[PDB]
């Protein structure tokens, strides 16, 4: 198992220690376009190795030829959003940025699982797929199951229980795009609407929706990494064990929820082979329109592609 | 058990989270100078409680009435010898105004200087105060030899005693793979080499990341040290603590082996080093002697 | 932490071993009323430290003396059955108070909810130190199942069981769900059926394979996350058998319902909203519960 | 990865369960001759997957159809030493068990790397071997991780200090063929000579001899199977994660310590390949006698059978 890991940052780089750690892959490449930084962190991963009781390859590199034949591709290349920023900028950016990560890692890649964490990672997870030329089932982004944790961690708060004991349901993307499904959000099997007052409910959506922008305001600069990484490791780790988790990643649908085409949050069976299953809860009527609604404007901006 | 690091930088943080999904710790408190980081990352951390399957309670402050009662203290804040002094001096102080005996691990360069100022302005039993160097040299040594015999780190035995750099002293000897010596594997040429890469780790390092310092092997290297003294398993790790007579150095703080329990230090290992290595050691027992006495 | 684990049979020894390696505990004391196989055994197992990186001190005996301040003691010493396995619940209750003046009790020996109670009364601590395991394993097998029926991860399925073994256990139907989706949205009413009774029947399709002895891998592994939830004080929310005061229409008897397991032991009992046949199946049995307590 | 562990017993359900919990497999069959045992035990097993947090597939079986294509092999069939029995007699019993097993396991699976744990151990690598046919690289047995765990875990006692910084050199076989070098066995790299008195560690060293038969005094019946489970596990996770551990296995040399095809126990680094070093330690002169001698009485019970 040989996984790549595209961009050293924040995000990258933490994901490609916690992978090194859980021996996940023999080899793991870090590359970036920066010359240093990814030498620099990889080394200093590996050499955590003695005491991490791993022995994990892991390298640094500014060449795609060292990706040659990687089984799992993570790509979290581009840059947050510096305040300020508009909309449709970031979107013209990231997908120049998406797009050339993608055709160079298919250039020493041939048939490998890609997994998209760059923003907006709905339209980015598509872009990065139109350039691989692998089906659907290959590409896959990563949003909910950090959406999910941070619902969970807040209800963790609410009610004083462990967060394992809770399950959030979230499809769609992030901000208004975000469906959260409080209907099969539990605790130990218990919906938390049998728990919970409707307006403390609505709060924690909320603070769900904006659970970025809560890092950020904090740290003043830059973005969350430990959630994001672990949530990328989770979806990676179904994929190399072959569990079959059921996640929430956005994956190119094909007529469910009345959308097709089109890169949405959905619960999805990940295994060996990526997307092996795509779930089609009953949401309510509310639910079903914004997820149709947010599809519908992501397949708007694909055109401006 | 409630643990608090200071500092929210690369390494704290990086050692807070490792710390948290270890559960080495019901309570965790990251502490910073710095308003909002420590409280961001804590709350990213603790975000990831839900993947990581953990529930440590992991908290950002500013506040040094937060780390009240603390067990350990890990000290990572610092920026050089003045500074770095000035920063682990007023740390220190504020702690020990609310925890009254903790085991403090310090980590904020130049180490074995730090550690020195940490011990006295706590004004705990030099038991209680140690700092973490020789389980980092060890770990790249271990890396390297590693790379150099395609064999698995596990297997790998790196003795390092001394500061960095320079005033680092890796007894050979006692360096081995599979309880076998490595001067019985490699030329000694290739041995001196290993050994200088050790030496230039730390540089080796910063010279890629082009700003800041490594944090990945340093973090995990200091919870090696956390978990010995929480699970009480008594590792024998080389840490900076204060001599007192061992190696004919004595009062000042040198990285040496010792058998980490829940007590802190709880034994202090004098191995045989011959002329060359003593005399070393002993050299920069002096350096770092002087240096705390202009302090 | 110290931890004492009373039977050092296949469910004691497996979860012994299990606690070493996890080093949930500094001091781990396997005793037995056989000599020679707790020392044994748990020097087997302390040999295994160097390997599975562990440096738990577990030790074997056969004298109380030995499990002296034990945080946390858990019985799983046993061999009608009501009346052999109460004297040994009994025996080993009374021995175990004389050497630990508070820790908590985890009960293992069957039948689990009844000698629960047993443990109890003979220890003299209040009801929130003193508890059973039962509702986590029954649903660890229920989730077992559905992961075989629908090829998930057994991680993103949660299986809601109530009550005790057997025919008295009240498997709670709208609350066992994949992904937080509930199983009756997608498996047939008569599937859903037959997992709920191989549940059921769960503990006799091990005994019926292995002819001799009962399952242990399964039930270690439970003991040890509710032993985890204290230890950690992690507050999990896991079904346990407990001495209830009135939740769910049944007071004074020991049943499996969802709690919260923290430092303190049972910091929470839930009272989780069940249709009128549950309710009922569940009061049913402990009524049972409470005629063979009465007896005792 | 799918791993096949032949024989139900104490070690090898031991063995199935702790391979299954930490994933080293997506596929773990334990098979017996008894009905029902293997079954049971799997099953009892796989339900505990929900808690342990893994979803290997465990099952348990009677048919060798079942191991098909199996990636790693484990052979724990037997049942010695009853409290009386003779090295002769148990060496024709478990011989014949262990022929058996291996002719079996071809029948279903090509190249597979074989770890016998049956005793006699070096003679029953040795059968499992020419019976296999496959390269000496790919048939090991376990046997000197094992008394190395048991070396250290009394120089723990000894000494007050973490097994984790114990190093215990032990080639050869078990009891009389045991040979522990002295020299190579340190403590955070220190020899123990350099810290013990030769009276204590020749205590050490004989305790380790008859380490086995310590368990079977207290136990009454059986044996030791949780410091060899482990110990088992080890070798193979350090093939399947390719780790290149290095570790004292019993293993077919072609001169090394002069001794030619002969199976002794003796430091190798162990990778995804199997046997990929073999490591020969520069012994003293009694000690090197010693291998040799024990080596030859190996050759003369391969004769006869
Ligand atoms: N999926 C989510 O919910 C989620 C969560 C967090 C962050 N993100 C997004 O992930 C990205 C990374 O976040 P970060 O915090 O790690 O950022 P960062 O700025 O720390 O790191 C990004 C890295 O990308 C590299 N890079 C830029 N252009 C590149 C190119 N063409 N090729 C290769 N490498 C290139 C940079 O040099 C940098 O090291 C951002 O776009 C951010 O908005 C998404
Ligand atoms: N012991 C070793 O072998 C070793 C290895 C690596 C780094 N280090 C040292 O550890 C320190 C931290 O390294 P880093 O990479 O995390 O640095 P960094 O610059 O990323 O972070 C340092 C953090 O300290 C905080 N800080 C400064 N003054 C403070 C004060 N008075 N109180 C509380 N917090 C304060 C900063 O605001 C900052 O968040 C440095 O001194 C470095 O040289 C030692
Ligand atoms: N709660 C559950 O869901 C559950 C699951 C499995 C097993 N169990 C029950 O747990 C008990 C143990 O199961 P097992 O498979 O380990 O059995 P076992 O027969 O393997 O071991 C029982 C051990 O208890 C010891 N013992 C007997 N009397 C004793 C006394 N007075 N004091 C101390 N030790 C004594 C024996 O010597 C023996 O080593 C049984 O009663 C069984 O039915 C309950
Ligand atoms: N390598 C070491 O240092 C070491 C350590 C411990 C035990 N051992 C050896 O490992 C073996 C098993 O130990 P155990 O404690 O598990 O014993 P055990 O008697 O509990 O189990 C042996 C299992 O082998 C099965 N078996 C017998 N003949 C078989 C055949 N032809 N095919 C398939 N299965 C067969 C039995 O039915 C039984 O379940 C013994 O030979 C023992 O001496 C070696």
């Amino acid at each position: 198992m040989k996984i790549t890991v595209i961009g050293a940052g924040n995000v990258g780089a933490t994901t490609a220690f916690r992978l090194a750690e859980k021996q996940l892959a023999r080899e793991l490449v870090l590359l970036d376009v920066v010359e240093g930084i990814p030498q620099g962190k990889a080394l200093d991963m590996y050499e955590s190795g003695p005491v991490g009781l791993f022995d994990t390859k892991v390298t640094g590199s500014n060449d795609y030829a060292d990706t040659a034949n990687s089984d799992i591709v993570i790509i979290t290349a581009g840059l947050p959003r510096k305040p300020g920023m508009t909309r449709e900028d970031l979107l013209m950016k990231n997908a120049g940025i998406v797009k050339e990560v993608t055709d160079n890692i298919m250039k020493h890649s041939k048939n490998p699982i890609i997994i998209v964490v760059s923003n907006p990672l709905d339209i980015m997870t598509h872009v990065a797929w139109v350039r691989s030329g692998l089906p659907k089932e290959r590409v896959i982004g990563m949003a909910g199951v950090l959406d999910a944790a941070r619902f969970r961690s807040f209800i963790a708060m609410e009610l004083g229980v462990s967060m394992q004991d809770i399950n959030a349901c979230v499809l769609g993307g992030h901000g208004d795009a975000m469906v959260p499904v409080v209907k099969y959000t539990t605790v130990a099997g218990i919906p938390i609407s049998d728990l919970l007052p409707a307006e403390t409910i609505d709060k924690l959506v909320e603070r769900t929706r904006n659970g970025g922008a809560e890092i950020v305001e904090h740290l003043k600069q830059g973005s969350a990494f430990y959630a994001p990484a672990s949530s990328v490791v989770e979806m990676v780790e179904s994929i190399v064990l072959d569990r079959k988790r059921v996640l929430p990643c956005a994956v190119g649908l094909e007529g469910q929820y009345g959308i097709d085409k089109t890169f949405v949050g959905v619960p999805v069976k990940l295994g060996r082979n990526g997307v092996e299953q795509i779930y089609e809860i009953n949401l309510d009527q509310a639910d079903l329109d914004l997820l149709q609604k947010s599809a519908k404007i992501v397949d708007e901006n694909c055109k401006m592609l």
